[PDB]
DNA sequence: AGGTAAAACGT
DNA sequence: AACGGTATTACCT
Protein backbone atom coordinates (compact mmCIF):
# COMPACT_ATOMS: atom_id res chain seq x y z
CA UNK A 1 0.00 0.00 0.00
CA UNK A 2 1.57 2.65 -1.38
CA UNK A 3 0.29 6.49 -0.84
CA UNK A 4 -0.44 8.30 -4.45
CA UNK A 5 -2.34 10.73 -3.42
CA UNK A 6 -5.67 11.64 -1.29
CA UNK A 7 -7.63 8.81 -1.65
CA UNK A 8 -5.32 6.89 -3.23
CA UNK A 9 -2.95 4.34 -3.19
CA UNK A 10 -1.19 1.50 -5.32
CA UNK A 11 -1.28 -2.48 -3.84
CA UNK A 12 1.53 -3.89 -5.78
CA UNK A 13 1.14 -7.61 -7.16
CA UNK A 14 -2.53 -7.47 -5.30
CA UNK A 15 -3.76 -9.60 -8.02
CA UNK A 16 -0.29 -11.57 -8.74
CA UNK A 17 -2.11 -14.69 -7.28
CA UNK A 18 -4.98 -13.97 -8.92
CA UNK A 19 -3.66 -13.18 -12.42
CA UNK A 20 -4.68 -16.88 -14.31
CA UNK A 21 -8.14 -17.20 -13.24
CA UNK A 22 -8.95 -13.22 -14.13
CA UNK A 23 -7.21 -13.85 -17.52
CA UNK A 24 -9.43 -17.09 -18.08
CA UNK A 25 -12.68 -15.19 -16.58
CA UNK A 26 -11.15 -11.95 -19.56
CA UNK A 27 -11.47 -15.04 -22.17
CA UNK A 28 -14.83 -16.05 -21.49
CA UNK A 29 -16.16 -12.52 -21.10
CA UNK A 30 -15.09 -11.74 -24.49
CA UNK A 31 -16.03 -15.06 -26.26
CA UNK A 32 -19.51 -13.35 -25.73
CA UNK A 33 -18.94 -9.32 -25.84
CA UNK A 34 -16.06 -9.05 -28.20
CA UNK A 35 -13.02 -6.89 -28.03
CA UNK A 36 -13.74 -3.70 -30.11
CA UNK A 37 -11.70 -0.50 -30.43
CA UNK A 38 -14.48 2.53 -30.01
CA UNK A 39 -15.11 5.33 -32.13
CA UNK A 40 -15.02 9.16 -30.50
CA UNK A 41 -17.99 11.28 -31.03
CA UNK A 42 -15.32 12.99 -33.34
CA UNK A 43 -14.56 9.80 -35.46
CA UNK A 44 -11.53 8.35 -33.80
CA UNK A 45 -10.73 5.09 -33.28
CA UNK A 46 -9.79 4.57 -29.56
CA UNK A 47 -6.41 2.16 -29.79
CA UNK A 48 -7.02 0.44 -26.74
CA UNK A 49 -9.86 -2.51 -27.80
CA UNK A 50 -12.41 -2.83 -25.03
CA UNK A 51 -15.40 -4.99 -23.60
CA UNK A 52 -17.29 -5.06 -20.55
CA UNK A 53 -18.92 -6.73 -17.98
CA UNK A 54 -21.88 -6.66 -14.98
CA UNK A 55 -24.48 -4.77 -15.49
CA UNK A 56 -22.95 -1.51 -17.17
CA UNK A 57 -20.74 -0.95 -19.81
CA UNK A 58 -18.75 2.20 -20.47
CA UNK A 59 -19.30 3.21 -24.46
CA UNK A 60 -18.83 5.97 -26.80
CA UNK A 61 -21.24 6.57 -29.37
CA UNK A 62 -22.69 9.85 -31.79
CA UNK A 63 -23.56 11.99 -28.76
CA UNK A 64 -20.75 11.18 -26.10
CA UNK A 65 -19.98 8.64 -23.66
CA UNK A 66 -22.25 5.91 -21.74
CA UNK A 67 -22.56 3.99 -19.38
CA UNK A 68 -25.21 1.07 -20.73
CA UNK A 69 -26.97 -2.41 -19.54
CA UNK A 70 -26.85 -3.53 -23.54
CA UNK A 71 -23.55 -4.57 -25.57
CA UNK A 72 -24.05 -2.22 -28.58
CA UNK A 73 -22.37 -4.87 -30.79
CA UNK A 74 -24.23 -7.61 -29.66
CA UNK A 75 -27.61 -5.71 -28.64
CA UNK A 76 -27.31 -8.44 -25.53
CA UNK A 77 -26.54 -7.24 -22.10
CA UNK A 78 -22.69 -6.95 -21.00
CA UNK A 79 -21.80 -10.65 -19.94
CA UNK A 80 -22.06 -11.25 -15.68
CA UNK A 81 -19.04 -10.10 -13.88
CA UNK A 82 -16.82 -12.69 -13.25
CA UNK A 83 -16.90 -13.90 -9.36
CA UNK A 84 -13.06 -14.03 -9.81
CA UNK A 85 -13.33 -10.41 -10.51
CA UNK A 86 -15.61 -9.53 -7.91
CA UNK A 87 -13.60 -11.21 -5.20
CA UNK A 88 -10.37 -9.64 -6.53
CA UNK A 89 -11.85 -5.86 -6.64
CA UNK A 90 -13.47 -6.03 -3.45
CA UNK A 91 -10.45 -7.36 -1.30
CA UNK A 92 -8.54 -4.72 -3.40
CA UNK A 93 -11.03 -2.35 -2.19
CA UNK A 94 -10.94 -3.53 1.48
CA UNK A 95 -6.92 -3.00 1.57
CA UNK A 96 -7.45 0.45 -0.13
CA UNK A 97 -9.56 1.78 2.33
CA UNK A 98 -13.12 1.30 0.75
CA UNK A 99 -14.47 -1.75 2.56
CA UNK A 100 -17.91 -0.68 1.16
CA UNK A 101 -17.52 0.02 -2.19
CA UNK A 102 -19.74 -2.48 -4.31
CA UNK A 103 -19.18 -2.14 -8.44
CA UNK A 104 -21.57 -2.56 -10.69
CA UNK A 105 -19.84 -2.38 -13.94
CA UNK A 106 -16.22 -3.74 -15.57
CA UNK A 107 -14.84 -1.97 -18.42
CA UNK A 108 -12.01 -4.77 -19.75
CA UNK A 109 -9.06 -2.74 -21.63
CA UNK A 110 -6.95 -4.79 -24.10
CA UNK A 111 -3.62 -2.68 -24.91
CA UNK A 112 -1.52 -4.24 -28.37
CA UNK A 113 1.87 -2.30 -28.66
CA UNK A 114 1.61 1.32 -28.85
CA UNK A 115 -1.88 1.81 -28.24
CA UNK A 116 -2.16 4.30 -25.40
CA UNK A 117 -4.90 6.02 -23.42
CA UNK A 118 -4.69 9.79 -23.28
CA UNK A 119 -5.50 11.88 -20.37
CA UNK A 120 -8.88 12.06 -18.52
CA UNK A 121 -11.25 11.74 -15.87
CA UNK A 122 -13.72 9.08 -15.20
CA UNK A 123 -16.38 11.55 -14.25
CA UNK A 124 -18.74 11.26 -12.12
CA UNK A 125 -22.24 9.26 -12.57
CA UNK A 126 -25.44 10.74 -11.46
CA UNK A 127 -25.78 10.84 -7.79
CA UNK A 128 -22.53 8.35 -7.19
CA UNK A 129 -18.93 9.15 -5.53
CA UNK A 130 -17.49 5.48 -5.74
CA UNK A 131 -13.97 4.90 -6.35
CA UNK A 132 -12.27 3.13 -9.31
CA UNK A 133 -10.23 0.23 -8.64
CA UNK A 134 -8.10 -0.93 -11.42
CA UNK A 135 -6.17 -3.93 -12.02
CA UNK A 136 -3.53 -4.16 -14.14
CA UNK A 137 -2.26 -7.44 -15.72
CA UNK A 138 0.22 -8.52 -18.85
CA UNK A 139 2.83 -6.50 -20.37
CA UNK A 140 3.93 -3.01 -18.09
CA UNK A 141 2.82 -0.21 -18.58
CA UNK A 142 3.56 3.72 -17.54
CA UNK A 143 0.91 4.87 -15.59
CA UNK A 144 0.26 8.61 -15.16
CA UNK A 145 -1.56 10.28 -12.44
CA UNK A 146 -2.34 13.67 -11.99
CA UNK A 147 -4.67 16.18 -10.50
CA UNK A 148 -7.71 18.04 -10.64
CA UNK A 149 -6.83 20.05 -13.68
CA UNK A 150 -5.15 19.08 -16.94
CA UNK A 151 -1.88 20.92 -16.13
CA UNK A 152 -1.65 19.63 -12.76
CA UNK A 153 2.11 17.81 -12.39
CA UNK A 154 1.61 14.49 -13.41
CA UNK A 155 3.23 11.36 -11.46
CA UNK A 156 4.36 9.07 -13.57
CA UNK A 157 4.37 5.51 -12.41
CA UNK A 158 5.47 2.24 -14.07
CA UNK A 159 2.68 -0.76 -13.71
CA UNK A 160 3.09 -4.43 -13.56
CA UNK A 161 1.45 -7.60 -13.89
CA UNK A 162 -1.20 -7.98 -10.90
CA UNK A 163 -0.51 -4.14 -10.08
CA UNK A 164 -3.96 -2.66 -8.54
CA UNK A 165 -4.25 0.84 -8.32
CA UNK A 166 -7.08 2.37 -6.31
CA UNK A 167 -8.58 5.79 -6.37
CA UNK A 168 -11.51 7.64 -4.84
CA UNK A 169 -12.70 10.51 -2.48
CA UNK A 170 -10.41 13.73 -2.76
CA UNK A 171 -8.63 12.14 -6.21
CA UNK A 172 -11.84 10.34 -7.63
CA UNK A 173 -11.58 12.92 -10.41
CA UNK A 174 -8.17 13.13 -11.11
CA UNK A 175 -6.97 13.36 -14.58
CA UNK A 176 -4.92 9.70 -15.89
CA UNK A 177 -3.96 8.13 -18.78
CA UNK A 178 -1.54 5.17 -20.00
CA UNK A 179 1.49 5.82 -22.51
CA UNK A 180 1.86 4.19 -25.12
CA UNK A 181 2.23 0.02 -24.86
CA UNK A 182 6.12 -1.12 -25.25
CA UNK A 183 6.08 -4.33 -27.16
CA UNK A 184 7.12 -7.52 -25.78
CA UNK A 185 6.39 -11.24 -23.77
CA UNK A 186 4.61 -11.88 -20.78
CA UNK A 187 3.55 -15.45 -20.16
CA UNK A 188 0.38 -15.28 -19.66
CA UNK A 189 -0.55 -12.85 -22.22
CA UNK A 190 2.28 -13.38 -24.41
CA UNK A 191 2.17 -9.68 -26.09
CA UNK A 192 -0.31 -7.53 -24.60
CA UNK A 193 -1.72 -5.74 -21.50
CA UNK A 194 -5.16 -5.97 -20.24
CA UNK A 195 -6.66 -3.49 -17.48
CA UNK A 196 -9.73 -4.09 -15.32
CA UNK A 197 -11.36 -0.79 -14.50
CA UNK A 198 -14.13 -1.33 -11.63
CA UNK A 199 -16.76 1.10 -11.16
CA UNK A 200 -20.02 1.97 -9.51
CA UNK A 201 -21.62 3.88 -12.52
CA UNK A 202 -25.64 2.84 -11.46
CA UNK A 203 -27.61 4.12 -8.48
C1' DA B 1 -26.58 28.05 -16.41
C1' DG B 2 -24.15 23.89 -16.25
C1' DG B 3 -21.98 19.70 -18.35
C1' DT B 4 -19.61 17.55 -22.11
C1' DA B 5 -16.74 16.27 -25.90
C1' DA B 6 -10.60 15.70 -26.64
C1' DA B 7 -10.69 8.16 -23.26
C1' DA B 8 -8.82 12.48 -29.42
C1' DC B 9 -1.44 17.68 -33.25
C1' DG B 10 2.56 21.16 -32.80
C1' DT B 11 6.58 22.48 -30.34
C1' DA C 1 9.60 13.42 -26.44
C1' DA C 2 7.24 15.90 -22.40
C1' DC C 3 4.03 19.24 -22.41
C1' DG C 4 0.04 21.53 -23.51
C1' DG C 5 -3.44 23.63 -27.14
C1' DT C 6 -7.90 22.56 -28.39
C1' DA C 7 -13.65 23.38 -26.16
C1' DT C 8 -10.81 30.66 -26.76
C1' DT C 9 -16.99 26.48 -29.05
C1' DA C 10 -21.24 23.97 -29.91
C1' DC C 11 -24.51 21.27 -28.45
C1' DC C 12 -27.59 19.29 -25.03
C1' DT C 13 -30.71 19.46 -20.75
O1 LIG D 1 -5.27 0.86 -18.29
C1 LIG D 1 -5.25 1.54 -17.24
O2 LIG D 1 -4.45 1.34 -16.30
C2 LIG D 1 -6.20 2.72 -17.06
C3 LIG D 1 -7.50 2.49 -17.82
C4 LIG D 1 -8.48 3.64 -17.64
O3 LIG D 1 -8.12 4.72 -17.16
C5 LIG D 1 -9.87 3.48 -18.04
O4 LIG D 1 -10.23 2.47 -18.69
O5 LIG D 1 -10.69 4.38 -17.72
MN1 LIG E 1 -9.94 6.13 -16.64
Amino acid sequence: QEPLAAGAVILRRFAFNAAEQLIRDINDVASQSPFRQMVTPGGYTMSVAMTNCGHLGWTTHRQGYLYSPIDPQTNKPWPAMPQSFHNLCQRAATAAGYPDFQPDACLINRYAPGAKLCLHQDKDEPDLRAPIVSVSLGLPAIFQFGGLKRNDPLKRLLLEHGDVVVWGGESRLFYHGIQPLKAGFHPLTIDCRYNLTFRQAGK
